[PDB]
């Protein structure tokens, strides 16, 4: 799978409110990463470099986090 395939899926999860609540419902980047992978799984796109964390691991945003805690959390948004 190229990257932009990749983009194309996750446009399509950012064009889901249902599964963006799911990942709301994750905490930590892993958690979130897992997640995706199960979406990928069910509809069927190849998560390999998901898997291997080389790919939806981080937000787009140039924003970095101000958080001064440590500790995991429940997504926002």
């Amino acid at each position: 799978m190229s990257s932009e395939q990749i983009e194309q899926f996750v446009e399509e999860i950012q064009r889901d409110p249902a599964l963006k609540e799911q990942l709301q419902l994750q905490g930590s980047i892993d958690e979130t990463i897992d997640k995706v992978i199960e979406i990928a799984k069910e509809k069927g796109y190849d998560f390999t470099a998901t898997e291997l964390k080389e790919y939806m691991e981080n937000p787009s945003d140039e924003e970095e986090e101000l958080s001064d805690s440590e500790l995991e959390a429940v997504a926002g948004g």
